[PDB]
């Protein structure tokens, strides 16, 4: 079982290499068909490039059967780098506990199916607010991202779409036309590729990196048709400096901020010095927070704004030698979750991307566990003293590597 | 691999001293609370390192984690326990405080991967509405600060605001309690019965009739009762309720939905039988038992529902689209029913067992920078205004996670 060469985005190419089957029952199927009919080859009863299942109509666990009924007969016809998407209803917003449970259970389904798919095929779960209007226009960008070569390395993940309508870009292939985007860490690596992708999608990019990036940063700004700003994002004056650059080049405004700049100072916590802790917190956590609040606070980024942070799987799973780094990346999730409410009021979205690997004894305790260990956790919940503990889900796994 | 210290009656909870530090609202209450039963310090190894992160109100403050742990970690004992206690981030007073407190999970999970000799880490969040004595935290801390938590490592616990009363004896906590344990004939269910019995509970041990012998056997080891039945049958609730009216004055305190089956199969090759049976036992049944027993008064104030989820339900597993669905569902039950059960004085929780006695992703390859950029480009879209607060891995579905 070798890796498939992942189909990636190329301009002008069809978004899927095969047909799109949209099934299921609920409030998404009709508009999603309506919305995708022209750009995608919709089929119903070649290979399937995408299978999309509306699970939003499943309102009790009993109805989970629909998943099986839809997928089993079609999975054998899924194409190279095919896309499986289940769309569900935000569980927390369900009309009933029955519906919440069924809609929550979907994620086990999609993550499991992800591990069954072949030839570079992926799964995604997308939840949509029950307050979305029937046209479900707020969902379209997610679906088109998923149902394209663009999402090539996004697999088994969960997306959450709110209630709001969306207007499409003039051109889905030039979706950031006209937009001004700041990308930190842009001289090289993922930063530089973000810049490029942004420029490719029509955005004007302000490429930020540290002064020592030198010509690398100028190469990036040159390549993407944008501007270079040399800057330490940790500096007190960083927001003023970027604010000035924006006044100079972009009428005092950016649309998009990507906090991509980050450093590692790996060291076990037992051997960690102040420098390696502080530097990593400064760049990875404090600077992005300060840039976001500075640039939103002084009106640089207003209504329609986008902030995207680089989190990390280390931030999610922890990593050895990376208590500093992982703290910052978990921090980045925290920024994302913490500011989302405030920024929404301002018409600004904040999201994070957590890259993984980008070019038994499987647990911290290095052993299988015993039944008593599971029992003990259950007895802890059972205790009359544990009345303040509810709604918890605790793995008894010796910190198994495996997870979401 | 360290031979893990497990609970034996009448040993000290930890093998060394307990250091409780930090600044915040939990340090003093916890010291005062744990001073008799533990060897509080504030040479010999630390059995326990507890750090109160609840004073950290902004990310600059996270330095505190480092200032506390770095100089003491080298002195952590065999099967030591590191616990960080924070404020529930959703409930912080400021975005700065939420961010910092949210950050702690990256810390604790990382450190967990650094500790040696069977030592573990935990994160406990405590509601900022908890009273100063933080009595509701105690059981969590004692569980963690003991050998009972041997295989629980890197996790996060979330403690609400309600006060607690300790059991009469922390080492017979379920004394006078009646526990219904399903799938109790064999395996994890049997051990749950054993541990409940050990802790003083009378266990009502349930399994299928084809398992009657092992069940009787289990009921006997635990001085409990064997009630065999199909939990998926319409009459399950009634039968259980009858047993309770007969033997325990119509009341149970604890329901553990442990019964489950696997019918593994790639979804492409799965028949209704493998799907439906898994659904029936693992999701429909526990939901029916729980609503059923709570609904008719069998489980009331002070009651506990504990469900068995599974790592498959969190991470997904190949060939278990069915089982994972039910196990994530079981998370669903836990989450969905918590608020309405809280109102009835009942808690519902789930345990998710792990293994109990570049290419590491579904896409079998590393990603490219463009893959990340595209995800970022998607959020950046003007048409992605309805998408906020999302965190999305770009990882080819890496095996690694929480």
């Amino acid at each position: 079982p070798q890796p498939e060469t992942l189909r990636r985005y190329r301009a002008g190419e069809p978004p899927l290499t095969g047909s799109l089957l949209i099934g299921g029952a609920g409030r998404v199927v009709e508009p999603l068909r309506a919305a995708l009919e022209k750009d995608y080859d919709l089929v119903g009863n070649d290979s399937f490039g995408g299978l999309v299942f509306d699970a939003t109509g499943i309102t009790e666990p009993a109805g989970l059967k629909g998943l099986h009924e839809f997928f089993t007969p079609v999975l054998r016809n899924l194409g190279r780098c095919g896309r499986v998407v289940v769309v569900g209803g935000t569980p927390e917003a369900a009309a009933s506990t029955n519906e919440r449970i069924a809609q929550r259970a979907l994620e086990g389904f999609t993550r499991s199916l992800g591990k069954e798919l072949r030839r570079g095929a992926t799964t995604a779960l997308v939840y949509l607010s029950p307050d979305a209007k029937p046209a479900a226009t707020g969902l379209e960008s997610t679906m088109r991202f998923l149902l394209s070569a663009k999402s090539a390395y996004v697999d088994g993940q969960v997306f959450s779409v709110g209630a709001d309508d969306s207007t499409p870009p003039a051109d889905w292939e030039k979706p950031l036309d006209g937009k001004v985007a700041i990308v930190t860490g842009a001289a090289r690596g993922i930063g530089a590729t973000i810049a490029e992708v942004f420029a490719r999608d029509g955005a004007h990019v302000v490429a930020i990196d540290v002064e020592s990036a030198a010509e690398n940063l100028a190469e990036t700004a040159s390549k993407v048709g944008g501007t270079a700003l040399w800057l330490d994002v940790t500096a007190d004056d960083a927001v003023d400096k970027i604010s000035e650059h924006l006044r100079d080049h972009h009428g005092g405004k950016a649309d998009i901020l990507v906090n991509n700049a980050g450093i590692t100072r790996d060291k076990l916590l037992a051997n960690m010095d102040d420098a390696r802790w502080d530097a990593v917190l400064a760049v990875n956590l404090l600077a992005p927070l300060r840039l976001t609040e500075g640039l939103v606070g002084n009106g640089s980024i207003g209504e329609g704004g986008r902030v995207i942070g680089l989190s990390s799987i280390a931030g999610i799973a922890g990593n050895r030698g990376q208590t500093n780094y992982a703290t910052t990346k978990a921090g980045m999730i925290g920024i994302t979750q913490a500011l989302a409410p405030g920024l929404a009021a301002k018409g600004i979205t904040i999201n994070a991307v957590a890259p993984g690997f980008i070019e038994r004894r499987l647990n911290s305790l290095l052993q299988g566990g015993q039944p008593v260990d599971v029992a003990e956790a259950i007895a802890y919940f059972a205790s009359p003293a544990s009345n303040a503990v509810t709604g918890n889900v605790i793995r008894v796994c010796g910190q198994a590597m495996i997870g979401a």
